[PDB]
């Protein structure tokens, strides 16, 4: 069996998205949003490698009202996608700043 | 061993983005972005469940020129996330449309 990831590493990735965010926006109940106390304890445990790399939780406060772009105090499919896009980014950095020759034959 | 995973779920996909991202993007050689023809084999093989599901490779030439939005031909890193925002949130919608309790205790 070749074939044994369905999803691709890319396409897995966004099903863990899926897994993480709607598992903890799942608590609010609201629209599947991630409302602040979840992502506050998301960030805590699923980013508190950089939450806790940060300094102070008052960062994930930022980050939520950076991401809230639906101004409603939570963060939903696409605004936590853009927070990935930033934790992405930063990590990406991170191997700029590293090894970005990620080029696994 | 309780902490096997230093990575969470979406710090993982964060770096599955970093590995897919850095290896087809690292093809061009430019600055690390992913030019038409690598994303065009990148999206073909790395979401061939998307391209092949929607009817026409033309399709990787809209997202493309969608998400390029450095307007060089070619997506970095944050515009190849912008991508994966539109990707996961199809996925996410897919389950909303399916089953979107993804409540994994």
């Amino acid at each position: 069996m070749a074939k044994i990831s369905s999803p691709t590493e890319t396409e897995r990735c966004i099903e863990s998205l899926i897994a993480v965010f709607q598992k903890y926006a799942g608590k609010d109940g609201y629209n599947y949003t991630l409302s602040k106390t979840e992502f506050l304890s998301f960030m805590n445990t699923e980013l508190a490698a950089f939450t806790k790399n940060q300094k102070d939780p008052g960062v994930l406060d930022r980050m939520m009202k950076k991401l809230d772009t639906n101004s409603d105090g939570q963060l939903d499919f696409s605004e936590f996608l853009n927070l990935i896009g930033g934790l992405a980014m930063a990590c990406h950095d991170s191997f700029l700043k590293a090894v970005p020759s990620q080029k696994r034959t």
